[PDB]
């Protein structure tokens, strides 16, 4: 095969994908050892959706787990009557998903389960997979001509053969894996042909966090979660918090062999020690630096030039009402909060109006990072921590590290029952997420 690994494709026909996909324990061949993964589509991760702007997608889900299961179009403006974060699938069951690719979009989103309580263990064991909205920015030189890939960053354990299963730590940190995978390959080797690159990113991992960094080289930062930035952002590194997503062009600046490495970083995670009289709580520290990739680069790279523009950001209207969500833990108990409440799905927790503009401030008063995505509205950081973002562009994942305030610009779209939630999902599963209705 190729050298690089990458989940197949599955384009859109004429205007329409239509595809049905089963939710299935599956025996494949994983880091060089045989473990039975729960896929879609037979395959780790699931296979890559690429669609258009104004396409149908049709997507008939079965499951064949023994438990429930659902889709979560993660990322996608869409109706939540369609991305429904309440509908259980029971096993043995099917249920088409129908929609209509909006016609402002671009980027690289996603599909997983999202049913209350079940999400950490069914994304754990491999149910996952991207969607592809392709641009018609596409077909600019600069970027028309770059290798393009995409990379899943999605870590895994295995015990028995199977993915190792959720303990009391895990529910309380969020579970993490020794066998860090990128499209469900360890440490591939991606030999480029063309000087420059372009990533599209996805943090797949329950709560795996990767600080990027490209050895002796900087990223060009072009596209967030939701959509392009207004131009190139060029970073030293790039902080990808579970559920987040981006695009990069690389520029190959010289032959030779260069690691893409998650980097060191502290996400906040706890062990339990025991020293003389507490079995207390107590930090785990900054992650292992970890290789995800080698990338060699061709003989005498010649990088395209960068684009001098990307897409504009749309000139919101000015907002109708601030909201404030405060995220709190209670660590021992692994229950998290949001406003001093857990997860009820017949509460309300914010009324919104549709096309009207809401500023979110989301506060972290816990101790670790706690990323926040909210469904069905994507959304402006304006700020973090009291510093302002230094782009505009759409987000769906927004990472706040302990204390920090973000403010967010949302726009409400679509009418109807939706979701806000931690994305570290074990967090969600215990308690941290709420309800927006839209009308
Ligand atoms: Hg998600
Ligand atoms: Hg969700
Ligand atoms: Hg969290």
């Amino acid at each position: 095969g190729p050298s690089f690994p990458e989940p197949k494709v599955v384009r859109s026909q004429g205007g329409l994908l239509s595809l049905k996909l089963s939710a299935t324990p599956t025996p494949l061949a994983i880091a060089g050892q045989r473990a039975t993964l729960l896929t879609y589509g037979g395959s780790f991760p699931g296979p890559t959706l690429r669609v258009r702007p104004r396409d149908t997608v049709r997507l008939t889900l079965e499951n064949r787990l023994p438990e429930p299961t659902n889709l979560h179009w993660h990322g996608l403006p869409i109706s939540p009557k369609v991305d429904d974060p309440f509908l259980e699938i029971p096993p043995g069951e099917s249920w088409t998903y129908e929609f209509t690719v909006p016609k402002e979009l671009a980027g690289t989103f996603w599909y997983h389960p999202h049913l209350h309580g079940r999400v950490a263990p069914q994304l754990f064991a491999g149910l996952l997979g991207a969607l592809v909205v392709e641009s018609s920015l596409d077909a600019i030189p600069e970027l028309r001509e770059a290798e393009e890939h995409l990379l899943v960053l999605k870590d895994l354990a295995l015990q028995g053969g199977r993915p190792a299963p959720h303990t009391p730590m895990d529910w309380m940190n969020g579970k993490e894996g020794d066998l860090v995978l990128v499209n469900g390959a360890l440490r591939p080797t991606l030999v480029a042909q063309k000087a420059t690159l372009r990533l599209r990113l996805l943090n797949a991992s329950n709560a795996r966090y990767y600080r990027l960094a490209l050895q002796d080289h900087p990223l060009y930062l072009i596209a967030a979660d939701g959509g392009f930035l207004e131009e190139p952002l060029e970073v030293s590194e790039l902080l990808l918090a579970p559920g987040e997503r981006a695009e990069v062009l690389v520029r190959l600046r010289k032959e030779g062999r260069f690691l893409l490495q998650a980097l060191p970083y502290d996400r906040g995670a706890m062990g339990m020690m025991d020293m003389g009289g507490m079995a207390h709580a107590m930090p785990q520290g900054p992650s292992r630096p970890e290789t995800l990739l080698y990338l060699i680069a061709p003989k005498n790279p010649k990088p395209l030039p960068l684009p001098k523009a990307l897409s504009p950001f749309p000139t919101l209207p000015a907002p109708v009402v601030t909201r404030r969500l405060v995220l709190t833990e209670d660590m021992m108990a692994a229950r998290f909060f949001i406003n001093g409440q857990v997860f009820d799905h017949r509460r309300v927790d914010l009324k919104g109006q549709a096309q009207t503009v809401e500023v979110w401030e989301v506060e972290n008063q816990g101790d670790m990072d706690h990323p926040f995505h909210l469904h069905v509205h994507p959304f402006q950081v304006l700020s973090v921590g009291g510093r302002p973002f230094p782009y505009r562009a759409w987000k769906d994942v927004v990472n706040l590290k302990a204390g920090e305030v973000a403010r967010l610009l949302v726009p409400l779209r679509e009418k109807g029952r939706t979701v806000f939630h931690c994305h570290i999902v074990e967090h969600e599963d215990r308690g941290m997420m709420g309800v927006l209705e839209v009308g």
